Order: structure tokens, then sequence, then C-alpha cells
């Protein structure tokens, strides 16, 4: 029913977790200990992108800039494509789109190369183009900007053609490709999905960026590291009593608690706020220079004192010391999240 802090030998804490979850397993005792908490700092470890997932500006994105993910998370949704206008399909076509980004940034280039004039061999995402060199296998469709491809994607143009003649244009991801509601002579109405919506989950774990743009959006996933905030202490959330005590104090590992004198104390809130807030168990909402006090005025350890250490700029980072628990604490934080006294 509260939390107590569990002295463990620095870096046995996982195993203290594991033992006393296995206990109250093998033991059947289960309403003695609740939640338990080995308090991690997720950091970046990334020089660049373990996945870069570009996406139309209409997509809805289910992350944001800071996020942490899970290798398998939703992380976007692609809307359905609608039928702008009533008419018949007068051509269905294969075609690749590979999109371009040029060394003058910012807005990317996107070409559509009809399969039936064949893709060049060795064209991929990351692969670097120049102007004059073709992108199929004849000629036509050459590279009018050097760069490099970040998408290519195989999909349907579906042309379908008013009643008066005017045309719309649509390009089918060709996963999402319906044969029996695409295909040429088919009529097709005004509102009509031609083709579902598509889901994006996370190839890999990390940390999230995205760049949310007119022309496009991105999510980019960089691997992330985890550093242990307070060595040797395993939080642990528990009523307290003799059996409690003796339940908890008899496993492997543990080395005692954090106690004046007798019976355990059981962590102070202001104290055991960061710890929750790092565990995702409690919902929260200028020229700085090494050794500044700053106060923290945001996340896990809002509200702390601290002394800038290491300063990150071009990246509005702070390692700045904390102490909790009497121990001097390096945290990481954006600068956003400080002020200067």
């Amino acid at each position: 029913k509260k939390w107590y802090i569990v002295l463990t030998m620095s870096g046995y804490e996982e195993k203290v977790k594991e033992n006393i979850e296995k206990k109250v397993e093998a033991t059947g005792i289960k309403n003695l200990v609740g939640r338990i908490v080995i308090p991690e700092e997720v950091v970046l470890d990334a020089t660049s992108p373990s996945e870069r997932l570009i996406l139309s500006p209409k997509a809805k994105l289910h992350v944001n800039n800071g996020k942490d993910v899970n290798k398998g998370d939703l992380i976007a949704e692609e809307p359905p494509i609608y039928a702008r206008r009533s008419g018949v399909i007068v051509d269905v076509k294969n075609v690749r789109k590979i999109v371009v980004e040029t060394i003058d940034r910012k807005y990317t280039k996107t070409y559509y190369i009809p399969e039936s004039a064949g893709i060049e061999p060795g064209l991929r995402v990351g692969t670097k183009v120049k102007q004059g060199l073709p992108l199929s296998k004849n000629e036509e469709y050459i590279c009018e900007l050097d760069g490099k491809i970040v998408e290519i994607e195989r999909m349907k143009k579906v042309v379908v053609q008013t009643p008066d003649g005017e045309q719309d244009v649509y390009y089918i991801p060709l996963d999402v490709f319906d044969r029996d509601r695409i295909k040429k002579g088919k009529e097709v109405k005004q509102g009509e999905m031609l083709a579902e919506a598509r889901k994006f989950f996370a190839k890999v774990s990390g940390r999230v960026e995205v760049v949310d743009y007119s022309t496009r959006k991105e999510i980019r996933i960089y691997k992330t590291k985890r550093r242990k905030l307070f060595p040797g202490y395993v939080f642990v959330e528990m009523i307290m009593n003799d059996e409690a005590y003796n339940f908890v104090r008899s496993v492997p590992y543990v080395m005692g608690f954090v106690s004046s004198g007798g019976q355990p104390v059981p962590v102070k809130d202001r104290e055991m706020r960061p710890i929750l807030r790092l565990a995702g168990l409690e919902e929260y909402e200028l020229g700085f220079k090494v050794g500044d006090m700053v106060k923290i005025i945001s996340g896990p350890f809002e509200d702390f004192a601290g002394v800038i250490k290491e300063i990150d700029p071009e990246r509005q980072e702070l390692k700045v010391n904390v102490t909790i628990f009497g121990r001097e604490t390096p945290v990481v934080l954006h600068v956003s999240e400080v002020e200067k006294i």
C-alpha cells in the first residue's frame, strides 16, 4: 500500500525484482507486494535514425517528438482514398513511385516511372542519383535533380474519367490495391473508397522524432540507451508489516531497506514523484553555464533544484546534478525544463 526502497548490490536490481515476483508466484501470497519499479532514464544513443518512415501530410500520427516506442507499436495511419468525382476508370497502370530528397533539402521530388519502362536495377532507398542519370531501364524518365532516394514504392495509377471528359488521377499503394474495385471499365461513385487506410508500426524500438511539413510527414526512430538512476535501489509498493517485511527482506540479494530506526520508512511523496513519472505511473504535464544553479520546472524531476554539469546546445539539452535521497544524481533534460534562478 506504500512505497519503500529495497537495498541491493549495485547492478543486481533486476534480479531482486524477478526474485520477488517469483516468490510471490511460488508462494501464492499476492496481497503484500504491488508494483515494483527500477527507475531508469532513457537517453539517446544514436547518431542517426534506425527507421525513417515517410508519410503523406494527411497521415494521422499516433506518436510525437520525444516519445519512446516499442518495435511493434502503431506509429501512424494513412487515411483511405476516396473518389473525388463520379466516373469510369479509363486506365489502371503499374507505376513505381520514387521520391528524391535533394541537397537543397526542404522539399522532395516525386517521380512516377511506368513499370513498362523497366525500373533501373540498383535503385533503393539510400541510392544517390544525379541529373541525366536515367531512372527507367530505357529512355524517358531521367533524373532532373541530384539527390537521394528516400522512398520507392509500387503503386497503381488509376485514372477516373468524368462523363464530360475531365479526369482524376489517383495513385494507389499496391499493397492496398483492390482488383475488383479498381479495374478498367468500372464505374466509380463520388465518395467511394477506392482504397482502405494503411497502418504503420515501429520497425524498431527507440525515441521518435517527427518532421511535420506541408510536403510530407516523417517519423524517425532513434536507438536509445537506458541508465539506472539509482544503483542499488528497488522501489517496491507494499503493505508494511512483519510478514511483508520478512517476505521481501528474505529474498535472495535483498540486502535491506532504507530505514531510520526500526520498521522501514515509506518514501516521502515529494521524493517519489520523479520515480513515478519516470515509471509512466503518473501522467504529468538563455545563457546557462556549467556550474549554474537551476530549478527544474517541468518533467519527472519538476520542482527540484539542480546544478548544471554538462551542456549540449544544438540539442538544447542539459545534464544537471540533483539531490534525491541524499544522492547526487545526474539527470538529462531540455533547457525548456529549467530556470536559472
